[PDB]
């Protein structure tokens, strides 16, 4: 959905007064015709007829105005009402898909102007936005509410699922018994995860302001999933691995490529033909993951444990006056990897 | 619900586009009657007056067709509609169970043709379906979404509960303290649960396109679990039992039996009367499931670590050693074997 | 609300055949008056003019007849339409609280015969149930699975805040650590559960066919807390106390008597002034709950076991051999008992 | 939302006799007109017309006497009614920003008056209230019902946050590992949650009775997060501080102060500029909130200890000898301090 086109559909959101107005339009089957022009003269040969009204905008007076036929042409940041009762009069050779004096005047009119057209069916209660070549049909908010809400527990289930595959993933990977399988299988749903919030989020834009708390369970349900997910592909991938190539990994197999079990582990750098052997490959994690989740060393800083110690297993046997030799982790540092390392050995194997 | 009868249903599912067109009729309380036949010739002697259309389907076009009385004939594509406003006249002395005189005609031309016939009532805003002898009543999609929704609850519940007995039921396994009756609680609730999805099903393919989120739940929230209760099957049962055998056990339990705790108890092998029996029958793990699911052994190799040792128990007394005189156990799987059933061993006892 | 009307009630539930025709009543706002009576001879005086049918039953005919003026008389079990158009003609002396002609009739004649009387409001879409001396509104199904939904949510809520307290209270337990505080908070957390299913029961009551999935739920949510509930309170009263006693104290506190941390207390044989002695009260725990719910002994056997070791600390501390010395423990159950306890405080403690 | 305005939205929240009349108008789609007076007489002037009635108010009169044109004039505890069809007449010059004659009535005659003035939309089906300056739309039930039900879920997740934030913290604590970025993340949460219950209670106050389940949804949810937060303050903040100025400090950012990372470390007394810092800075927990939830130490008392030994960690390490030397310690609480926190080290550690 173009950026053009969402900006416009903005204008009729729930919240907004064109949308409490275009409500009251359907709630008493008037029909309405509305033209969305900055200039009135540019439009004159397309504008006859009605009234001439240059008045300000209110949610009342265009309810009461689509009480007359023909159509109301608004100013487009929607603060004047120009004209009401017009006809208009688009040019009748532009091509139309639609069935109906209104809706065919409505795109043809989009269409010739490069401006929305909004048309309000009388019986059938729907409001059909027209801008330039592009139609939008309005979801009414119980319908887009009821998606979202759906898309939310189905999220729920999703992030239960990631976070028990997380944790058994720990504990493997503070055994350093970790297969491919298990990372690739954890990564997959991540994934997944994703791609809900992705697919919902058009939905979310056009509840407007009555998306507000969906956002928020949205936000606290993924917000920490996205940098997980990073720090596991760094944490596995075939060889190191920088944070950015990582992100990029991330973004692909959200929106252009499959997390198939050997999609994943083939672009992890691993060369796998078919599923079964995801069981066999062995893998350590290089520690990043930890080094900055629980220990709170930045990744720049990560770089380095991790060039002088290879892997976690290897951090984890390090003492505290061993880990200082490396650049940039003093007594303090050294401490939080040391102690945060065996707390989580001891609490969780 | 017979599947020739669930095809036709899935021509006026959520989000086709006649589906589309009969809700805008509804909404605007318009009737319709329409006749969906591949060649109007064929038919020629039920189908009288009205107008010959021959034209090209859509919504908009059948809502306008549906403002005159009559009936409406379709091609069976929903591709064509070839006529308007016509007199179907199906051989009266067909039995019919309905009132009304569109009703009536509905049924009695299903009947007589063995094609599909939609009646829309006008003021009762009921879509009926005829199809041969069947008659398809459709539920509205937020009766659906209820339904399926509060189904989905129900499921969380049981999955809930599945996962507190069979946690439980781990602890038991990994001290070899077991009985008949932990076992078959934990069975019953997941035999009860898929029932559950069993019956919720056809739920979700009326609700068509509009139904994705909730197959995704539905998947989330089950899709492991009957693997686990043929791994349950198979190490619990009498005597040893072939995966497919474990998988035709479930698959009655879901459809045709009733999982009473006696019922399962004794189509597992076990001569028992009364429930409270079950306290007292001590059982031993295959160990089937661990290795399955944890050591990441396929099941064909599992059968001879089972057929060494008979029990769960005696694979984790085993050395690494031991495990490699197993047929398909070298060092690999005989490590995974050891380390992870050490691994719960010390977790979770 | 009594069982004699709470019967008539169910006549209209969803998902019976007079309901569904009630529904299309109101969604075509036709109003109706039905009169339900198993001999119209009986009832002859107050039913005159209009037509005498003597014809089954359905829901399409009662439909097609409350398009005219006037009442419907139906036979009682909804099997036969005996009259419609009809004029009744009830006592006018009669008091009536009604305003309106059908609802005043309604009313009268439901008082007048004893027989049930729906009224279904022609364009407030209303349907009132009178039966001897009782109106009963009808709710819609949206609105009882809006409130049956709400208090399942409420539940899971509460259910969850008893698990956290009784998680806790195990712990407390297995140490020997408890105080009636602890207890208090326990019981009170159960006795409020319990109280919300018994509110909420007369909704799903009035749910009939479309209440089954929230039964369910309201089954998994709560099914084994009584059993609990009754445990702990022979674990914890002031002196020893048969399963029937605990079982009353605890339908008391779901109904009569308000659960207060001080009222639990005292009826529990404490005697506590103000809440904050609570904490200060050592409690043991005489073993019953564990003992069944874990060691599976049954309560008549229990009742020895506590007779012979007093507390839970004491059982815990028993030998396999002290524990066989018990009138109806074996070896089996001695093994139970011991082995059981210890698993549950390695694991918890 | 001033106090004198929420007690006039009480008069037709869900549930009471006025809303229920209201909504039975709505559903016909009569308008009406409604002014609420206690002394008809004072008022002589902008009544004009129609009937004197003087009798006792219902649902079913108000229903029946919106079928006429014009006002009715109610007592205002609802008890009378005492005018129908009559003609209002408040003083033209009184500004108002209403287009149509009832709701420009509706306003002017508040404004004039100082009473409540309720006008309903005959097609629009709105509800407005007015009263003195004030203008309040009703909401339908539907509506703050789906706002609710969105609010608790969005709780549910701060919650769940909220809670793994907290237990890690807790490992944290006892073993002396905490830093200001651990403690400021906990309250931010606890800050946030609390906030979302602040927006949503005028919701639920308009829901009115129908809004009884969301409230101890929300009171089941939230109730003990503010007693942890304080504690939490009373633990973390840089120098000694007593409950009051804590309970202060939460009152502060659930209203006034945006709880941001640096914001709370600042009022909290730490000198940090920038966020990164946080992850720096060592603390060490007071010892107030596992003295009061754990061992069920009084603040008053608990303050004693923390005096003589400054931090839980020291607390920890002390006997149940040097513990008595506290003023307010006995062996009986001694034993609690000291038996609950080696539990909580041994089980959490
Ligand atoms: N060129 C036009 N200019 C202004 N108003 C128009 C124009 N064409 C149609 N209308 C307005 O639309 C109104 C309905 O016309 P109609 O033929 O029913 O179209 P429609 O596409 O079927 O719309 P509905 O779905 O019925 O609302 C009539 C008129 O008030
Ligand atoms: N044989 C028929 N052929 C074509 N159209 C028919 C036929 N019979 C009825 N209709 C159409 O149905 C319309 C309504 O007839 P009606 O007697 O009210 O039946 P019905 O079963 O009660 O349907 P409604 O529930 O009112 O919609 C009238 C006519 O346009
Ligand atoms: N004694 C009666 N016997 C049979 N039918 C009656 C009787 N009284 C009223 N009705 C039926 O009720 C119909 C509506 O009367 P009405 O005065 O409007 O009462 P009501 O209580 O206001 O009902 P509504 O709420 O309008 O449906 C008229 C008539 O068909
Ligand atoms: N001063 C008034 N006194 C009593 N009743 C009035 C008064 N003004 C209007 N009404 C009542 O309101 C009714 C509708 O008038 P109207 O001009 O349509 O106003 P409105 O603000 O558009 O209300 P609606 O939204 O249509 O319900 C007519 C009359 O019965
Ligand atoms: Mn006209
Ligand atoms: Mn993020
Ligand atoms: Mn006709
Ligand atoms: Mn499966
Ligand atoms: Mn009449
Ligand atoms: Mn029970
Ligand atoms: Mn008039
Ligand atoms: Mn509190």
């Amino acid at each position: 959905v173009p950026q053009e086109l969402i900006e416009k559909i903005k204008l009729i959101s729930p919240g907004t007064e064109l949308r409490k107005a275009l409500d009251d339009i359907i709630n008493a089957n008037f029909g309405a015709l509305i033209f969305l022009v900055d200039d009135p003269k540019k439009y004159e040969d397309v504008i006859q007829g009605g009234f001439w009204l240059d008045t300000d905008f209110s949610a009342e007076k265009l309810y009461e105005l689509s009480k007359m036929d023909g159509a109301i042409v608004l100013s487009e940041d929607i603060t004047k009402i120009y004209y009401a009762n017009v006809h208009l009069v688009p040019d009748p050779t532009i091509p139309t898909g639609e069935t109906g004096t209104r809706h065919r005047t409505a795109e043809r009119l989009a269409k010739q102007t490069g401006k929305v057209v909004i048309a309000v069916s009388r019986r059938r209660n729907i409001i059909s936005l027209y801008y330039k070549n592009y139609k939008y049909v309005v979801n009414q908010v119980d319908f887009l509410i009821s998606k979202v809400t759906q898309a939310i527990s189905t999220l729920e289930k999703y992030k239960d699922n990631f976070n028990k595959l997380l944790s058994e993933l720990e504990v493997l990977e503070l055994e350093n018994r970790v297969t491919l399988a298990d990372v690739v299988r954890t990564l997959a749903k991540g994934f997944e995860l994703l791609r809900i919030v992705e697919e919902i989020r058009p939905y979310i834009v056009e509840l407007g302001e009555e998306g507000r708390l969906a956002r928020m369970q949205l936000r606290e349900l993924t917000e920490d999933v996205d940098d997980l997910l990073v720090l596991l592909i760094m944490d596995y991938s075939s060889e190191e691995v920088e944070e950015e190539t990582a992100q990029n990994i991330l973004q692909d197999f959200i929106t252009r490529r499959e997390p198939s079990p050997i999609s994943i582990s083939r672009v992890l750098g691993y060369d796998v033909q078919q599923a079964a052997q995801l069981d066999d490959v062995l893998v350590s994690a290089r520690g990043y993951r930890l080094l900055k989740t629980v220990a709170r060393i930045p990744l720049s800083i990560g770089y380095n444990v991790v060039r002088m110690f290879k892997t976690l297993d290897q951090i984890s046997k390090a003492s505290v006056e061993d880990l200082k030799k490396v650049e940039g982790i003093g007594e303090k540092r050294a401490r939080a990897i040391s102690e945060s390392i065996s707390s989580l050995k001891h609490r969780k194997t």
